[PDB]
């Protein structure tokens, strides 16, 4: 039987590492324009939640422009559900210049892991913490096929393996497929039975889509259906 995991919020607590990278990146560009007002944490969360931004480089861009305008709070509220960076760019008439934001974001998130760093910085990725106990993955790998489907890139997945202390040979990353596309799960399991362990509704939808297209597969949501992935793995080992 397959046990397939999400990474963020299931195996790894990304202790708001991405959120602080978004904040620091925006505040870096704000500082260039002599704006010292801080980016509020709820703005990052809410804008990402309601938006359909392509990535946190785009979320950072939106926050920079909004905070430059002095009405970020109002603009977060006004921004349409399902909006993208285009709404912001059309509104203010300005956009990011080349990879300016991406280079700064990656400097803050990756630090020395980023070969094109703009300055030396201790990567925010290292504030992420394992939720899963490696001993359980080791124990489970003897009796179940293990895999991951993650929005992480291959490089970010190597980082996750460092944080966890376990290597995943069967992994789907964003180079290949993106949840909630059910082909991501088919890629791994090819119709064999199993379960996917997620932390969000998008994970639930992913598996609903798989059931719609391919066939049966279970879904468990950490913090609703089970306390965490470790209790899940212990129940699986102790009783099927
Ligand atoms: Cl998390
Ligand atoms: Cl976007
Ligand atoms: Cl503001
Ligand atoms: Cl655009
Ligand atoms: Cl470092
Ligand atoms: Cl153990
Ligand atoms: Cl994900
Ligand atoms: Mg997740
Ligand atoms: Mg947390
Ligand atoms: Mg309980």
């Amino acid at each position: 039987m397959w046990i397939v995991f999400d990474v963020d919020g299931v195996l790894i607590d990304v202790r708001e590492s991405y959120d602080e990278a978004t904040k620091l990146t925006a505040e870096y560009f704000l500082g260039l324009f002599g704006v010292e007002r801080e980016i509020k944490p709820e703005w990052v969360r809410e804008l990402r939640r309601k938006g359909s931004f392509g990535d946190d480089f785009k979320v950072s861009e939106a926050l920079i422009l909004f905070a430059l305008s002095g009405r970020a709070e109002e603009l977060v509220e006004e921004f349409p559900e399902g909006g993208t960076i285009e709404w912001v760019r059309e509104k203010f008439g300005f956009q990011v210049f080349g990879g300016s934001i991406e280079r700064v974001f990656n400097t803050f998130y990756l630090g020395r892991e980023y070969p094109e760093r703009l300055f030396d910085f201790p990567g925010l990725w290292k504030k992420e913490r394992p939720i899963v106990r490696r001993g359980l993955l080791e124990r489970a790998s003897k009796h179940f096929k293990l895999g991951v489907v993650t929005g992480r890139s291959a490089l970010e997945m190597e980082l996750a393996e460092r944080i966890i202390g376990f290597k995943f040979e069967n992994a789907v990353t964003r180079e290949a497929y993106l949840k909630p596309d059910p082909r991501a799960l088919w890629e791994l399991v090819r119709g064999e039975p199993g379960v996917y362990i997620g932390d969000t509704i998008n994970d639930e939808l992913f598996v609903e889509n798989y059931r719609g297209k391919y066939g049966d597969f279970d879904f468990v949501m950490v913090g609703r259906d089970v306390k965490d992935v470790n209790e899940f793995l212990e129940n699986a080992l102790e009783g099927g």
